[PDB]
C-alpha cells in the first residue's frame, strides 16, 4: 500500500491546504524544483530554537537555495495558530530583507492525522534517533510531589561540550546565578539562572566546585538558547555536561524548603521532522542537525543541486564500464573486482570515475558511524611499476550513504597497460562495511590540440609526520623521453590524525615539490582547522549533515567527499632536452615538524605524467 | 540504538506509571507472563467503538487467558483523562462479573511523548495500514465554507457489505431516517440518522433510490454502531457501501438552505494501537481487527500459550533432520531438497513434521494477500509407487508470517524407503513467495506395545465435485500380508471452491470408507460454514487476527493451521486372513452432489497402513 515509502523510491503526488490555498505536488518527467518537508512539534526545545532563534531564520533567508520549495506541517494540536506563529516569526525575520523567498514557504495548518496522504506514514517510518533529533526531557521527582514534572532541555553545542548525561538520576542544588564559585556540591547537579554573567562562566565556577552537571533555567517569559563558547572561552576544556531549560516553580518551592530533589534525563523517540524530495521527485533523508540552524537544510538542498547536475553529466555520451555493483567492502580484502576493458582506450583522452559508497540498507541509520578512507588500487601488469598504484581516492560520510561523486583521473590512464585489468578498492581494515559501486568513463574532450598520456613514473610516497619524515626522501633524477609535448605533477595528499598542535588532520600543512633545486611548487591547506572549511564544498560534492563533525576544515579532504587531485604543469621549469630532479618536502609553519606526542600520518600518492 | 525493534526482537525492559503504582517489565531466562501493550486515540471511531461497544468488553472479560497481562497507553494529549474513562468503563463491564481480570490491566496516563522508552519507536515504526486499521476520515466540503470539515467514520461489517468507497468527491442529499423509499438521489450518497427504524432497512431503501452510498450520522450524545444484518438480512446482498458517522450542524444547515454539498472517504495512516510480548520476551505483531471486538486480542493471546506449549514440545528429546530452512517458495517447482535420512529409522515408531512459513521480511506486510493450499510430497525410489507421494498438507494464512506448527504423521513412516529422499514442498504456481522451514522429529512413543508401521498402499485421490465424482471410483480388492497385527486408514481430505450451495469451501460434506460393503466409515465437515467453526483452532494452531475471512468455518481445513489427518482403525473390520474389499465415496446433504454452476474441488490423499 502507498507504494515504495522509502529513500531513493519516487514520491507519490498529494495535495495539501495552507494559508495561501492548494499546495499540489506532481511528479514530472523532467527535473524542477526540489522540496522539503518539515514537521514541527512544540514538544522539542530544538524546534522551538531553531524557529525562535534568529540565526537560525537568517541563515534560512541567506543560504536557502533559489530553486527550493519549504513545506510546513505540525503534529500538535494547535497547528492552526502553529502556522500562523511560523509565518510571522519568518516575515518578521524577513523584514528589510528579501521577500521572494517567501514565495517558496507554505505553511499547512492541517492536521498530521487528517492529511489523508503518505506523508504521516513517512514521518512515523523515518525516526531519527541520533544527533540533536529525538525529545530530549528532563524530569524532575521529589517524594513530596505525587507525580514528576517533566520539562524540554537542549543540549550545549556538541563542539563545546562532549560529555554525554547519564540515565541514573541526579541530585538538584539551587546555586543562584552560578557565576560564582561556591563551596561544594558533591556531585550534585547545579540548578542555575541564566543572566547576569556568562554561560561559560558558569558552567565552569560549577565544574571547579565539584558539580557532576549543570541546568540552567530561563527566565519566566524568556526562550532557550544553545550554549557555545566564545573565542577564548574555547580553548579551556570542561568534562562536565550542561543543558538549558525552562523555568519550573516547583523545583524552586522545594529547593526553598530544603526537601530532597532527583532530576533524570531520557530522550523519548520522536517522528521524523525533516524529510526532502529530490528535483527528480526521489524521497530524500536530511541528515542530521548538529545545532538549531537552519543552515543545516540550506546545505542538503544544495546537495541536491549538484545531484542534479551530477545526473546530466552522467548522461552525457560516454564509454561506461562497471567495475562494483553494490559491492561489499569491509576487512583487508575490501573489493576486489577484474574487468576487460576496451581494445583501444587511446582515442580516450578523458578519464573519470563515477562512485558512490551506500550502506547495506536504504536507511542512513544501517551506516557506519565514522569516517574511513578509501583507496583505489589497479594492476594490470604484475611485472610493471604501475600494479598496486592508487588510481582514485574517498573519504566517507558519518552515518551518510548518499554519496554519488565524480573525479577526473584522466592522467592515470597509462596505468591501464592491458585490456584486463584488477581494481581493489580499499578502506580502513576495522572499518563498518561498506557498498560500493564504480564505473569508469572514458570519453574524448572537446580540445582542438588534444595530447594523449603514455607514461606514468611514481614520485614519492607518503609517511608517519614526524622530524624524520623528510630524511627519508631523496632527489630523484630522471631523464625525459623523447616526443614529449607536456609534463604534469599529479599528487594526491591528505593529512590524518592529531598531535600537540592537532596537526594531520586540522593542519596548516605546506607541501614542496622542488624542481631542479631552482623553483618551488607548493600545495597548501589553507582551510584546515577552520569551523566551517569545508562546509563550502557541498555544491561540490560534499555529503552534508552528516552524524559528526563535518563542518571542520580538514588538511586537502572533506567528509563525505573525493579527494580532488593537485595538478601542476611543469614544461616550462623542466628542461624538454635532458635530466630533471625533483625532491618532496612537508613542513609546517615553515619548519620540519616536532611533534612530541601522538604524531600524525600524510598519506601520499604522487606521479609524473608526460604526454605525447 | 535501542537495539533490535522488529518483529522477533526481544523486548528490552522498561518502566511506566500507572494509576496503581509502576508497572515494570524485565526479561527473565524463563518463560512468563505474555504481554498487550495498545495505544488508544480518540481520533479514530474503531478504537471509541472498542471501549464503548459492550459487546466488546464482555469479550474481553470473557475470552482473555488467565496468564495475559495488558497495558494502556493514551497517544491524545488528554491521556490523564483517557485512561480514566477506560478503566472506569472496563469496570463498569465487569460489574456483577469476574474481577480478577483487573489485577491484569493496567493504564497509564504518562503521555506518548514523555515515556522515555523504546514504546513510541515501536509504535511509530509498526505502522499497520490494513483492515480496520488507520484512521478512516469523511471530509464535507461546500463553496459557502472558508475549509473543510473533517470526521470519523466506521465502515460496516466487512461480512455484510463487500462494497468499498472511491476516493472521488461524492454528493449529499438529505433523506430523513432514509428507510422509506424516495423518488431518486441519482447518484448522491444518502445522508440518513440513526434510529427510526432498521440499519439494513435503510441501506436497502437508499440503492433501491439509486444512490450510490449511504451515511448514518449519530444522533446528537449518541455513539458510533458497527453496521452489521441479522439473519434474513444477510441472505440477501447489497452492491454499495455504507459508513456511520456523528451528527455535524453545518452540512444539516447546508442542506436545510440547499447549498451544494460534497463528501469525500480518505484513509490516513497512522500509529500502531497494538503489539504484543510473547511468554519469553519477543515481540510480537498483533495482526488485524476486522471489526471492533476486543476478541481478536484474546485469540492473539491464546495463541501465544500455543506458541509456548510448541517451544517446549520441540526442546524435548528427538532426532532432528532439517529439510528446509527458510527456503523460498514459488512457482511450479515450489521448494526442493535433498536430505539424508537416519541409517535406520525402524526404531523410531513417532514422526512429526514441524514447519514454519514466514515471509520475505520480519513484518507481516511483506506476506502474500491471499491462502493457498501447501503440499508436501516426497520421493526415495522411482522405480516405488511411494514416489511423488502427499506426507503432509498445510493452509497459508492471510498476510501472516508466524504460522508454526507440528502434524503427525508417523504412519506414513513406511514412504521413507532409503536412507536418502527428496521432498518438495509445492503450492499454487500463480501464489506470491513464501519461505518454507521444515523439520522432521523422530521419536520413539513410551507405550509398551509398541508397534512399527511396515506397508502404505495408497487408496484414492480427490477431484472435481462435480455429479461424476463418485462414479471414477471403483472397489479395490486388497489381501492383507501376514505378519500383520494392526491395520489403519489415513487421509487428508480438504475441500476448496464454491458452488450454487457455497459447495467445497463451505460445505458440510460427508466422506464414506465402505469396507467390505457392510460397515461405513464417515468423516463430516460439521463446522463448515459456521461464522466461528475455525475461531475455536487458535489454541491448536490456527493464526489469528488474519487479513482475511479466517473465522468462517472451512470442509476440513482452516486458514493459517496444518490438516490434521483422518485416522481410523479398522482392524475388526477386517479379516486378518484373507481379502477385504474398500470403496469411497462422497456426498452431500446424503446425496450426491449436483452443481449447475462453479463446481468446486475435493483434494484428497488416502493410505492404508499396516502395522507390524
Ligand atoms: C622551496 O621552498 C623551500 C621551503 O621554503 C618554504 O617557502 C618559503 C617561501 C618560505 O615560506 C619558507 O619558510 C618555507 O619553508 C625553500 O627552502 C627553504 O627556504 C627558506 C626561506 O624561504 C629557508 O629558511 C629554509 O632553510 C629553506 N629550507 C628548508 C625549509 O628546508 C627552497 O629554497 C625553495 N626552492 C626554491 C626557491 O627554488
Ligand atoms: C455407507 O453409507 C452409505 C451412504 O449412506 C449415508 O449414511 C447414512 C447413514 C445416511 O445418512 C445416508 O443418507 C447417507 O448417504 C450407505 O449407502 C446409502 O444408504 C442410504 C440409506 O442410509 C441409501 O438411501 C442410499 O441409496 C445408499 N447409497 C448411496 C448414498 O450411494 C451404505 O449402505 C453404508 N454402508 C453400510 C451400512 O455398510
Ligand atoms: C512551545 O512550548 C513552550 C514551552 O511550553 C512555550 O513557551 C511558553 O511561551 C509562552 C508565551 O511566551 C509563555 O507565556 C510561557 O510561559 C512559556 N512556557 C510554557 C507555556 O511552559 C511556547 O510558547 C510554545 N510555542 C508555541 C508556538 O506554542
Ligand atoms: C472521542 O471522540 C468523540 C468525537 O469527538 C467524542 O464524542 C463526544 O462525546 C461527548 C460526551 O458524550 C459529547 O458531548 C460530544 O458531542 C461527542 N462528540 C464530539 C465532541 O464531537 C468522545 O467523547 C471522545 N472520547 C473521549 C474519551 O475523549
Ligand atoms: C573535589 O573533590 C576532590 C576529591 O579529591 C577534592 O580534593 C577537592 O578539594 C574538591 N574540590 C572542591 C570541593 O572544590
Ligand atoms: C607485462 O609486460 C611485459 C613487458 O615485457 C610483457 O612481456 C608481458 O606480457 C606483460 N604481461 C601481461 C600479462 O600483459
Ligand atoms: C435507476 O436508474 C436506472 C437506470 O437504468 C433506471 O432504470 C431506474 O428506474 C432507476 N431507479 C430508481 C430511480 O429508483
Ligand atoms: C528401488 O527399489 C528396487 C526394488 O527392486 C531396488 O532394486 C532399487 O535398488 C531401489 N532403488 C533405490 C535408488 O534405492
Amino acid at each position: 500500500a502507498l507504494g515504495g515509502l522509502e529513500p531513493g523510491d519516487p514520491a507519490p503526488a498529494f495535495q495539501v491546504h495552507t494559508l495561501d490555498g492548494m499546495f499540489v505536488y506532481s511528479p514530472r518527467n523532467e527535473s524542477g524544483r526540489a522540496l522539503i518537508v518539515h514537521a514541527f512539534t512544540n514538544k522539542s526545545a530544538f524546534l522551538e530554537c531553531l524557529w525562535t532563534w534568529s540565526e537560525s531564520l537568517s541563515d534560512l533567508l541567506d543560504y536557502l537555495p533559489s530553486s527550493t520549495e519549504v513545506l510546513m506541517l505540525s503534529m500538535d494540536e494547535t497547528a492552526e495558530q502553529d502556522a500562523l506563529w511560523m509565518r510571522e516569526q519568518v516575515y518578521r525575520a524577513a523584514a528589510h530583507r528579501g521577500k521572494e523567498i517567501l514565495s517558496r514557504l507554505h505553511f499547512s495548518p492541517t492536521h498530521v492525522y487528517n492529511l489523508g496522504n503518505w506523508i504521516p506514514r513517512v514521518l512515523y517510518s523515518w525516526g531519527c534517533g541520533g544527533h540533536n533529533c529525538g525529545l530530549g526531557q528532563v524530569v524532575f521527582s521529589s517524594p513530596d510531589w505525587k507525580g514528576p514534572v517533566i520539562g524540554k532541555r537542549l543540549n550545549a553545542r556538541y563542539d563545546w561540550l562532549y560529555a554525554h548525561w547519564s540515565t541514573d538520576p541526579y541530585r538538584l542544588l539551587d546555586v543562584g546565578d552560578g557565576c560564582a564559585p561556591v563551596a561544594s556540591l558533591k556531585g550534585a547537579v547545579a540548578w542555575v539562572s541564566e543572566g547576569g554573567c556568562s554561560f561559560f562562566t558558569k558552567i565552569k565556577n560549577m565544574e571547579k566546585s565539584n558539580a557532576t552537571g549543570v541546568l540552567v533555567y530561563a527566565l519566566p517569559g524568556n526562550n532557550i538558547q544553545d550554549m557555545n563558547c566564545k573565542g577564548d572561552e574555547c580553548f579551556t576544556s570542561l568534562h562536565i555536561p550542561a543543558s538549558m531549560v525552562h523555568f519550573q516553580p516547583k523545583v524552586k518551592e522545594a529547593l526553598q524548603k530544603g526537601r530532597p530533589v532527583n532530576v533524570k534525563f531520557q530522550v523519548t523517540p520522536s517522528r521524523s521532522f525533516f524529510f526532502g524530495i529530490d528535483q527528480r521527485g526521489v524521497l530524500s533523508e536530511m541528515g542530521w542537525f548538529l545545532y538549531p540552524s537552519f543552515r543545516f537544510m540550506a546545505w542538503q538542498a544544495q546537495w541536491f543541486v549538484f545531484n542534479d547536475a551530477l545526473l546530466e553529466q552522467l548522461s552525457q555520451p560516454a564509454v561506461t564500464v562497471s567495475v562494483f555493483d553494490h559491492h561489499d567492502m569491509h576487512g583487508n580484502a575490501g573489493a576486489h573486482a577484474v574487468v576487460d576493458l576496451p581494445a583501444d582506450i587511446s582515442p580516450y583522452d578523458v578519464l573519470e570515475l563515477d562512485t558512490s559508497l551506500s550502506c547495506p540498507g536504504r536507511r542512513d541509520e544501517t551506516c557506519a558511524h565514522w569516517d574511513h578512507t578509501v583507496q583505489l588500487f589497479v594492476c594490470c601488469n604484475d611485472s610493471s611499476p604501475y600494479c598496486n598504484q592508487e588510481l582514485g581516492r574517498w573519504v566517507t560520510a558519518f552515518r551518510r550513504g548518499t554519496g554519488h561523486w565524480l573525479t577526473d583521473v584522466s592522467p592515470l590512464i597509462p596505468l591501464l597497460n592491458n585490456k584486463k585489468c584488477s581494481f581493489t578498492m580499499k578502506t580502513a581494515p576495522w572499518a563498518m562495511p561498506w557498498m560500493t559501486t564504480l564505473n569508469l568513463r572514458f570519453s574524448q574532450s572537446n580540445k582542438t590540440e588534444r595530447l594523449y598520456p603514455f607514461e606514468v613514473m611514481p614520485l614519492f610516497n607518503g609517511g608517519t609526520f614526524d622530524k624524520d619524515y623528510n630524511r627519508r626522501y631523496h632527489e630523484i633524477t630522471f631523464s625525459i623521453p623523447a616526443a614529449t609535448k607536456k609534463v604534469e605533477l599529479y599528487a594526491v595528499i591528505t593529512g590524518h590524525g592529531s598531535d600537540d598542535n592537532n596537526c594531520g588532520e586540522f593542519c596548516v600543512t605546506s607541501h614542496y615539490f622542488l624542481i631542479n633545486r631552482s623553483i618551488n611548487n607548493t600545495l597548501v591547506f589553507e582551510a584546515a582547522g577552520s569551523p566551517l572549511g569545508c562546509s563550502l564544498l557541498v555544491p561540490k560534492g560534499g555529503v552534508p549533515n552528516e552524524c559528526g563533525t563535518w563542518l571542520y576544515g580538514r588538511g586537502g579532504w572533506c567528509d563525505g567527499l573525493q579527494v580532488d587531485p593537485w595538478r601542476r604543469d611543469i614544461t616550462s621549469q623542466l628542461d624538454m632536452s635532458g635530466s630533471n630532479s625533483v625532491r618532496y618536502f612537508g613542513l609546517f609553519e615553515g619548519r620540519d615538524p616536532n611533534p612530541k606526542t601522538d604524531p600524525g600520518n600524510i598519506l601520499m600518492y604522487s606521479y609524473l605524467v608526460f604526454y605525447q
